[PDB]
């Protein structure tokens, strides 16, 4: 336990001074954008977290997120599973052979797209975007699928992780704090005879420990409560298929965590609530009313104030004057800069002011998002989903892209359309239309694996075509001949009334 | 970049796949450019459209149709080997077409020959039932 | 750096202080060395207890580092690649590979011939974006200025300022308003020039 001698609180504890500089930038994103995201880990339900002087930091945060969100996980099938063709190809025959594995392979999609879409994954995911955006480092553990499970988040003053210069994890230690009655009993018994007596509700610090283990390439992970390990909590992951992945975006090399995307853009919002502060508090300034009247004058105000609606008192225009706010001149431009900070940061979230600038910005965005958290959650998910007999054992050579199906649709509706141009030339007889069908095929990119029919197909097409004209033709023939017959004749129409069991004559 | 970048990602993904058996083993006369298929399929819809105005043309005597789809493919630059059809090839047209209208002419006959006969007389009509099971009368 | 397949390998990117590589004024490569810190719990056990025997005793997530050298070898046309941790070549990681096929590639752009390394494209616009900066800030600069408020009351007149401050929302008191008087920040016609 090279990793484990101390305990798992004790790395905790240590580990925790290296979070501190991430855990003070990210408190200082969330007081400009949402405050109430990132609360600073002394806040408690009394404590209130005033709006921000500038609504561009919230606005912009929300959008991005949910921006994120559609792109990232959209409707349907952002992840598919292929095959390498060539071993497949080998493996099996032809012709429908590799269309029947994809079919085995697309119900995986779907079996794990209702996976996730009946545990409400959907929520967490969106919970860790915006925990990403604007802390940049989020933990999220895919608990055993049992019943409905859907799978915790854990915000950046929750866990710790340490990571090398190299960039891979040597351990995670995460904080729970379940009440004694909420502990499982083999747990509750435990604390009992650690700590003696505990209250119903009282709060008890529970820690897992998962470190790189030794020798082989894995994960041990283990749960200790008081200062003890658990009866048992002892999991062996290897390095692809681990419950806990740390995602962080805007990874910088030798980091153990990741930094937001709003620490990039700290300071334009720093200078935009300074200068949107400063803009409402002169209209205050405004809001208050002074009339400023000349002593050396004649005008009496006790006159004015006690009078009615309309009335005419004795008094001089000129005594009365009204105190207004100068600096018209100095309101100008400190609304010009605070609109070009805002332009700015406008485009930096998924903010309209275009259409075509907005997407490619996005675009590499959530690259970094498709390996550090769509890759090492279906991988996972496949793992834990075959355990539980939820999905059939696959053959461990497929491989999971995270797209966002494919081009398979277009490519097979482009030669659709290319084929039915080649339609037009029918019966010509100077043009070979199969080898440019092949040609076709080749330009666009597909497979052209069974797409062809072979000699015994085009067989099988015949015979099968060949019945139905027999069927259709000998139906007719037999209808109108047994017809024919029975009403030859008076006495065979009384015999096929008899054959029936009707009665001649009514 | 495409020479500083594209083009040695290649050349290492094509070694190195073929080392774990993951493509099929080259015969090192193959080479790769970097497009960003290509103009093989801008090529082929070009002249399919010119062979379909010149489908316009057909049942003309004067013209030589069958040059001057050669040369249409000339000028579009297609290979233009293979898309012509030989004399065997021909052949193998008439005869697979030749075996559907045998099919479909002959099932229509056949269909239509089994149930005249099967449906003439009283007797062979019962006959008939009892070839399939059935009885007369219900 | 392209890592031989094996299962789900993703390739790795090192940034430029991290690597070195020389060429020639030909161009051609001569030689690249890479430095990666790897703990020494996440080291191969072979290579673990190489660095046991030639350092001593190691934390268990001390950072060791490891220099792998690709270097064009002699005569023949080809690359010889190898590992050294501490001081000396690792039991064995000597590799070759042909020129046409090495997953070191070193990518640059905006490439001058006689150098060892290329140049990024900012370089060509980085003065504009110095220049822009400048500009950018002093304006910022200027409107924070303008955020200050500030009433210059003339000290000869009647107006008493505590009478202000201490009124309501409505309210009648003693003055004049050629009294109160507020600093605001002029230079509009350079706004506009450096705008």
């Amino acid at each position: 336990e090279g990793f484990a001698e101390e305990g798992a609180k004790a790395v905790y504890d240590r580990l925790k001074n290296d979070r501190q500089p991430y855990e003070t930038r990210a408190e200082s994103c969330a007081q400009y954008t949402i405050p109430s995201l990132f609360p600073k880990d002394s806040d408690n339900a009394s404590t209130d977290y005033t709006t921000p002087w500038q609504s561009v930091g919230a606005r912009g945060l929300n959008n991005l997120a949910s921006k994120l969100m559609l792109a990232l996980f959209p409707m349907q099938s952002w992840m598919k599973l292929t095959i390498s063709e060539y071993e497949a190809k080998n493996l099996l025959g032809d012709a429908e052979g590799l269309a029947k594995v994809d079919e085995g392979l697309s119900m995986v999609e779907r079996i794990i797209m209702n996976y996730i879409e009946s545990n409400s994954y959907r929520v967490t995911l969106f919970e860790c975007l915006k925990q990403l955006c604007v802390a940049g480092n989020a933990l999220l553990y895919l608990p055993e699928p049992e019943g409905y499970t859907p799978m915790k988040l854990y915000r950046l003053n929750s866990y710790v992780v340490q990571r090398d210069a190299f960039g891979n994890v040597l351990q995670i230690v995460t904080l729970d704090k379940i009440a004694f009655n909420a502990l499982p009993e083999d747990v509750r018994s435990q604390v009992e005879a650690a700590q003696g007596e505990q209250k119903e509700d009282a709060e008890i610090d529970v820690y897992t420990h998962v470190y790189l283990n030794e020798a082989g390439d894995g994960y041990s992970k283990y749960e200790e409560v008081a200062e003890e390990v658990v009866p048992g909590s002892e999991a062996e992951y290897p390095l692809e298929e681990c419950p806990y992945i740390p995602v962080r975006m805007v990874r910088i090399d030798g980091e153990s965590y990741g930094r937001s995307y709003v620490e990039e853009y700290l300071g334009d919002l720093k200078s935009l609530e300074n200068l949107q502060e400063s803009i409402v508090k002169m209209a205050m300034i405004t809001a208050k009313v002074i009339g400023l009247v000349d002593p050396a004058g004649i005008t009496q105000v006790r006159r004015l104030t006690a009078a009615q609606s309309g009335a005419f008192v004795p008094g001089r225009k000129q005594d009365i004057e009204f105190l207004q706010l100068e600096k018209s001149g100095d309101f100008t431009v400190a609304k010009n800069v605070s609109d070009t900070i805002e332009a700015r940061l406008s485009y930096a979230f998924m903010l309209n002011s275009v259409a075509s600038e907005l997407e490619d910005t996005l675009g590499g965005v959530y690259s970094i998002l498709s390996q550090e958290l769509q890759l090492p959650l279906v991988r996972v998910l496949l793992k834990q989903l075959q355990a539980t007999q939820q999905i059939p054992e696959l053959p461990k050579e497929a491989v999971e892209p995270t797209i966002s199906r494919g081009q398979d649709l277009d490519k097979l509706e482009r030669c659709i359309a290319a084929w039915s141009a080649l339609k037009a030339l029918e019966g010509d007889d100077d043009l070979n239309l199969a080898n440019l069908k092949l040609r076709i095929a080749n330009a666009i990119g597909l497979d052209t694996a069974g797409m062809l029919l072979t000699q015994e197909q085009k067989n099988a097409l015949m015979a099968q075509q060949g019945a139905q004209i027999a069927t259709q033709q000998g139906a007719a023939a037999l209808g109108q001949g047994m017809a024919a017959q029975a009403t030859a004749s008076p006495e065979a129409m009384a015999a096929a009334a008899d054959s029936v069991g009707m009665q001649p004559g009514m």
